[PDB]
């Protein structure tokens, strides 16, 4: 495990500086102070590298989303959203490179997809599931069927979030995006 | 022109079935009838044949918001944006073999991403000088910055449009893309 660690963090370091494509076994092997068939004994390849730092990013999100949900803030329905958003700005934030890449092999790589599309539809009925919550306290109107408005809402702040962290152009600044962010959702989750 | 015409409809027709890894410049000078250098007479890669089929798109989507604004709708807020919006659903939705496409070339392609970045900055500069526009009339309240709330909405459309006409997992529905759009364009735009 201390070599597979080792491996990790250089995949991680390395993936700020260049994409993927720009870094072989042999790098890998290099920064992790291990031959190249001892990098086989744990990797299968450079995508299964990805795919672990991809893996453990998305499930922290996820267990901090799970943390929110059991602890809510005892605060006002703006600041309730705010909270959740900030999870993915905070966590993915925290791991650009590997985000940035894991988005770039979602083309190449099956499994890579396949984590994406898992992990997204978790949090788009979790937030469909709370737009409903609001609906039945009767705070939030009837608008938009839940679960489609969740997912125009979900796939917004997954490309702008990205977009922000690339410094794309166009781009809202990273110290921006969430008031934007939470605007608009606030706006189309209770706006009659 | 009419072998230009000629690789460019073969490519578009092949990119239905295939990526455009999967497609070689025979594959392309066949479908056209040509041999391979004459081929390389025309374009200097299957690069470029895309980069001509993306350029024609973006330009015909972009004429047509043109056409749009000189001759406004005699309509509500609501169907105006929603006549706005539905020019990119028509459009990219009648080539979505190459709006996919285009899509993916840009990790890979620096003039693929240059195109597609001019263009997002001009329609999202159109969208925020509407949205002031419609600040100065008194119809929207002063809540965000209106550039980065439009970046936000057509970054919304950008990631939200192409997962709908590729059918990803998660995506909303071809048939409820436009209303829920343009649902959280109109809220986001004119709620308090
Ligand atoms: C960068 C990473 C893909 C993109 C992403 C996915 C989801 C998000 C933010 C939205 C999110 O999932 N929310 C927002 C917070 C909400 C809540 N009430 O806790 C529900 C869960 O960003
Ligand atoms: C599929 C293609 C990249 C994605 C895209 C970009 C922009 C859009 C839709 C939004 C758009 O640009 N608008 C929406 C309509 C609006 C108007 N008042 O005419 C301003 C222009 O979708």
């Amino acid at each position: 495990d201390d070599r597979e660690l080792a491996i990790l963090a250089t995949a991680e370091n390395l993936l700020e500086d260049r994409p993927l494509a720009d870094i072989s076994v042999d790098d890998l092997a290099k920064g992790a102070g291990i031959s190249r068939p001892t990098f086989y004994f744990y990797f299968p390849s450079k995508e299964a590298v990805l795919l672990t730092l991809l893996d453990r990013v998305v499930n922290q999100a996820d267990m901090a989303l799970q943390t929110l949900a059991e602890n809510p803030a005892d605060t006002d329905r703006e600041n309730m959203w705010r909270t959740g958003i900030n999870v993915f700005f905070e966590t993915f934030g925290s791991h650009k490179a590997v985000t940035r890449a894991g988005q770039a092999a979602r083309a190449t790589s099956v499994e890579v997809a396949e984590l994406w599309s898992t992990f997204m539809q978790k949090w788009i009925a979790y937030t469909a599931a709370v737009i409903d919550a609001e609906r039945d306290r009767g705070a939030a109107p009837r608008t938009l069927p839940a679960h489609e408005l969740a997912t125009a809402l979900n796939l917004m702040n997954e490309r702008t979030l990205f977009a922000s962290f690339a410094g794309e152009q166009p781009s809202v600044p990273e110290a921006r995006v969430l008031d934007t962010l939470v605007h608009i959702w606030v706006t189309s989750i209770y706006g009659e």
